[PDB]
């Protein structure tokens, strides 16, 4: 007897994501979950309502000083999870 059928499709549900790292903004990103910094990695909002990883974010201003989805004047909100 032959096998059943298999694959399951997937959907956009999970959106505002990190652009930067492409990374749960709610969790760790790559380079915190490697190093085991979650702890660190926090969620910082910004006036244009778009979060991001308070680690990515810095490093992002470091060549682009400008949000990576609305590539609007940075200007962070608040910071926290
Ligand atoms: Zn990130
Ligand atoms: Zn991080
Ligand atoms: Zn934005």
């Amino acid at each position: 007897g032959s096998s059943g059928s298999s694959g399951m499709w997937s959907w956009d549900v999970e959106c505002d994501t990190c652009a930067i790292c492409r990374v749960q903004v709610m969790d760790a990103c790559l380079r915190c979950q490697a190093e085991n910094k979650q702890e660190d990695c926090v969620v910082v909002w910004g006036e244009c309502n778009h979060s991001f990883h308070n680690c990515c974010m810095s490093l992002w201003v470091k060549q682009n000083n400008r949000c990576p989805l609305c590539q609007q004047d940075w200007v962070v909100q608040r910071i926290g999870k």
